[PDB]
């Protein structure tokens, strides 16, 4: 009969994290949770895709193809949630961090469907091994991989209570199943730790760069420090609300949150109710920045255009250019901040207020390093 | 004596199309009508050299080289208009569909100048061969190529009345002219069908990235719904005139066409005389890009940011940017809507009007597929 | 005992120069001088790492961690300079021009530290040698190369008077001390014509692309041409004060500056004084773009939007287009102008003055050719 | 203090063995023992080089460089011994089926040298782990690596009675020793399976082609079946002696152990006795050739003449060289045999005896399969 596709690509693990989550990174021009999906899609006529996931509206973004559901706190609770949607006699489960599976191996488990309730490749190991620093018989060792082929009916009762399992093949064999182990392949190791990327021939990210656009307008009028991107520019000359009032730095973070599709600064912090009158902007801004980065983007350059009557941005230009730069962890040289007036014209010449125009560009973090 | 170069460059077969036309496909940083033109006159000094056009004004912005001229309903239309500019001795002509064209063909033809009125590659062909299902003696079969040198006088006096030839071999036979072949080349192919890109080695599009601006301002006071991306914002606060009044698509458009050099929106659709009274914005929007297409660019990404006091764009902006997507073919996560008022300052401020910034990132078409 | 490093990349040589000077060709992310010391600097702990520099302000936005020095007239004055911080017994010193020198150079150098005064590679010449057109007895010749290693007190004694030294080799050698020479490398050759770089394997540019912004507004109500990007819009509709009054060219100035990091138009042409009344906007935007080109940057493309309720820009856009492209010497497919009015909202509306907008996009100067 | 090596090349395990012995791959040039060597001995002045052994007269014919001791019944045997060889305060073991072992790890188990009795290198798992098809916590797991720095003295204690030790962290711990774990690599793996091979970047063999002789005279006169190469040519016209008679096969068993190295046929099988006198030829010869392909050798083809006035060979020419490929198991084609008589002269004229003679070309066996 038919089989289903598992793809289980929820929680998140500091184990690998730099900033960036291992299911973003990018591979050619897709992020990585659907390089692996479209890899395995691709060897079989799958009933149904089902993904598991922690950010549901944003993978949704990048295709139409497969069925998303929010994961558990455990691999074998996100697989147990996901079978729900599974009617099929069979199922392939796959970690999307096993990124290179072969048709090889597919074709090695599909032969093999018949001879038992669940199908797992597996490896040898002939290392020495220990387990706690003292040793094992390193023959009866089996490193097992994914993808595994169960029977629908039998994983759905082998998670019935126990939701502790690391694989499908331990959670059928638990309530008395039989497996079929099947050779693995260097191909279908799990990316895991940041030295585990040298170790796959991962294809590298694409060269595509997003822009990015922001713009601000805050009033006059407030008896405090002008801060601009967190420097002092004036002693009273302040403006109005918006936390401490960094027009710059809020422009800014539009621009950055815009270039990495993730809305506006009032949909990452709403401000509605006054919650971050106390907040510094340099800090919002570090953490908008932070959201980026866990996506799998990275700045390029940032330009400024600071429209004000007054006061003259002149001698603070450098300062603000370097404390962004410090705040975002980047080389001083990509920032720069421009100044015009508009010739006494309009609401900014009127020193009613005034606006800050950003522009962005980010390309994709390179995980080569 | 001395030699002219014909290339032809003119007509629009959608023998090949997707959206994209040929002749603007990228082969490193240059077009293909470019490429090729480059490559032939690299050969020879020739006297002058002509390329036949159907897009001349925007084939100018690429060089200063050439004389262009409008081609015709054929092939051989285009030729003879061109034609008209040689005056020595002899002519090459070439389809700017053959890109590869090798210095050695080149010289094979050189070396037989003499021997006949038009010089022709040719290649034999070992396949069965049907003409109409029915089957030709197949060592009777010449398949020919280009470049063809013929002497101008006769190839002109051949296309005096007949303008249906294919090539120039037929043309100056029919008038009892004598033809000598020349053996062709596999880089001498015509790339006409999409499936022709993989059978020629051809250089990948640079990694050019262009930027492109929109901004444009609509008034309020227009009692009908408000719409912005296609997307309906509020039943009874519209805005005046200018279609449908959406000024979103109107600076998005003007991004779009900006970053190809196209242009602006009123250059495309000059709506001085209400012509455009009743046109959907977003179709409008489609078919700017459509533009943009056939001349080779594809976009990365969008980021968009309306200046409103009001209404709230807040529970829009995901359908904004869904029906942007939609419209465009493109996957929802390359697009971004921003919102900020300007703290009741100015025009915006008193709700007198509305406008919006975007920003676009084109990149070359990838036509490896 | 300990060893310090100083790298000579100050002087500004006309030898190679395109309008890009040699220090800031980016090999890989990195400008050049930025890779050379980055080569060197991982061969060995020094204890100190000096530059010497022409343009330290700029240099220092992509580095902490070395000590930056203003050059001198001459190599040795530059290098005389730079020893002052010197306080260990041995220094390295190398031109940065030298880029790819190898590890294994580096230890061949290292391991006869002991051995004299000062330690240098130098290659033989199996060439016919001529001076001044007549011939030398070429086994005699040596070519000498960098790194060199002195012994400090000695060099800082050799460069006491005479700072004509092209090495310090024979600066040591001119006060009685002994030289060791180490057979050199191909790949420590200096850069020093634009012939040279096909000789070296050095890595290309990044493809990064820098976005730049630029926003300006002129007040109307001066009897004068309008001129936009040097183009006459109108004879007497002029704008009042900068120079011609040219808001185009002064906004477009402003995104390119931005777009490489370099200011605004204020910090480069500071005109508080009217000390640019007469000057010509599009002459200072063309030197504003040889600032950028200096520094390793070429514009990909421009795109424009200005607003301004009247005159109608129409007629004109094809020509500011073609007078920027010249100016600039960009192919004009590059250059874009588009304009919207602002409905007769605002200052804009009112006819008060009018705004540019402008983007532009900048890659890094691909010297490969 | 110093530093010696042990490279351990001893036993013969079948879990890998094709009918070539592991240790006798070609990588490049060199055999794999001796590349492994070369590449380890290339890190590091070691005061000696041990190598163990089970072939030690055959490799002692590869280098002068090291000193060869042979092996035990056990890894720890062979270990043991080697040390014995040892006065250096530390040893250097390893695997020479751990072939591509970097430079880097070799520098990050020598920084550690004084942290513990023993330093090794030691990787984690994230897969799943059964010990007997039941599941262990991954996370406690080891796969630990070679090479390992021992203190000399304490590891000769730690073996002074167990053997059974699969490396020297388990064997120096059981004593109560420290071990420093290091972070491994997947350049250290250990060549163990077949499928390894194309898990590591191994330098595939060269392309150096040996060539054998063989010539081999026998007398008529026995009256019993004439064999060669194992088939009938006459009923009773048969050779004296050796075994069947069968010069042919005793030529071309001469042949391919000359090609080998591997002196010739009475080495092989001392016959002085009558030993062989039931022997089937063709068996010797299939033997002699596993012994070839134990060490990394493989046929191209063989080429005979034999010297005989009668009988004619003509008709069993084809079955000959059938026979030889069956029994080599070589395809057909590899094989020819010709036959010519000497015009009655000599005593192969005579009819007194018959010769045969044999060329062989061997090269080195493509385990890339
Ligand atoms: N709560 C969880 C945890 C892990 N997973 C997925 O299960 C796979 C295996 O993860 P571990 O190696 O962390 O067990 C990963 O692909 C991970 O994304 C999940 O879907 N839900
Ligand atoms: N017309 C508008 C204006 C603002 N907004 C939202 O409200 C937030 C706060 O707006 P101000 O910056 O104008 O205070 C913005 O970041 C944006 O999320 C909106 O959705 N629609
Ligand atoms: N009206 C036309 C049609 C084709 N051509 C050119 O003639 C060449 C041959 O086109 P066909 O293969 O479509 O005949 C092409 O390079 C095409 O661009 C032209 O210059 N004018
Ligand atoms: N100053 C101006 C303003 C508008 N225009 C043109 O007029 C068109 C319509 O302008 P509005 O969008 O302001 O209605 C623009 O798209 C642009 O082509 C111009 O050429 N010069
Ligand atoms: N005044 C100068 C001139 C050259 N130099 C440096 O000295 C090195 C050798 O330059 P020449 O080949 O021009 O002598 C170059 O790296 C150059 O940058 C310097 O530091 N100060
Ligand atoms: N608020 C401001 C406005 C202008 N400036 C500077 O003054 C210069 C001239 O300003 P105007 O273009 O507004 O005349 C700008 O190029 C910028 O360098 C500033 O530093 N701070
Ligand atoms: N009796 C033995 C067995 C193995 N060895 C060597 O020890 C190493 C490890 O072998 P095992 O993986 O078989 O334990 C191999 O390099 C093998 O050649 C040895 O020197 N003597
Ligand atoms: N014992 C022999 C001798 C010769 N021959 C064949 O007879 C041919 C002629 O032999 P002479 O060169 O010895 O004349 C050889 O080329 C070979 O084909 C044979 O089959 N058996
Ligand atoms: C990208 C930019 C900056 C576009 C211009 C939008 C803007 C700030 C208009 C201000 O109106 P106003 O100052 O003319 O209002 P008022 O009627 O008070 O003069
Ligand atoms: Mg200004
Ligand atoms: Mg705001
Ligand atoms: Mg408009
Ligand atoms: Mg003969």
């Amino acid at each position: 009969s038919e089989m289903s596709l598992i793809m289980l690509a929820a929680g998140n693990s500091t184990r690998f994290n730099t900033k960036v989550k291992k299911q973003f990174l990018r591979l050619g021009n897709d992020p990585l949770w659907l390089y692996a999906t479209k890899n395995l899609s691709s060897f079989y006529p799958f009933k149904k895709i089902v993904v598991t996931s922690s950010n549901i509206t944003y993978m949704k973004k990048f295709t139409k193809n497969y069925e998303f559901i929010e994961g558990g706190d455990t691999r074998a609770e996100s697989l147990k949630k996901a079978l729900e949607l599974i009617d099929s006699e069979f199922v392939m489960v796959s970690d999307v961090a096993r990124v290179l599976v072969s048709k090889n191996l597919f074709d090695r488990l599909i032969e093999n469907l018949d001879k038992a309730d669940c199908i797992t490749p597996a490896l040898k190991v002939a290392d020495t091994t220990l387990f706690d620093n003292e040793a094992l018989q390193r023959e009866k060792i089996k490193l097992i991989q994914t993808p595994q082929i169960s029977k629908t009916k039998l994983l759905k009762k082998a998670l019935d209570q126990n939701l502790e399992f690391t694989d499908d093949s331990t959670a059928i064999a638990a309530m008395g199943g039989k497996i079929w182990f099947v050779e693995g392949e260097e191909n279908a190791r799990k990316l895991t730790f940041k030295e585990d990327l040298k170790k796959l021939d991962l294809p590298t990210p694409s060269f595509e760069i997003f822009t990015g656009n922001g713009f601000d307008v805050h009033e006059f009028g407030e008896n405090r420090p002008l801060l601009l991107a967190g420097v002092q520019i004036h002693p009273t000359m302040g403006l109005k609300a918006h936390s401490d009032g960094d027009v710059l730095a809020h422009s800014l973070t539009d621009a950055i949150l815009g270039a990495a599709g993730l809305g506006d600064i009032g949909e990452l912090y709403p401000d509605t109710d006054m919650k971050f009158k106390n907040a510094n902007s340099m800090e919002l801004l570090k953490q908008a920045y932070d959201k980026v980065r866990e996506i799998g983007f990275e700045l390029i350059n940032i330009d400024i255009c600071v429209m004000a009557q007054s006061p003259k941005l002149k001698d603070f230009k450098q300062a603000m250019q370097s404390n962004i730069a410090h705040t975002l962890d980047l080389d001083e040289f990509r920032i720069n901040v421009k100044a015009t007036t508009t010739e006494k014209l309009g609401f900014i010449g009127r020193k009613e207020g005034m606006a800050v125009l950003s522009s962005v560009n980010l390309k994709y973090f390179d995980w080569t390093r």
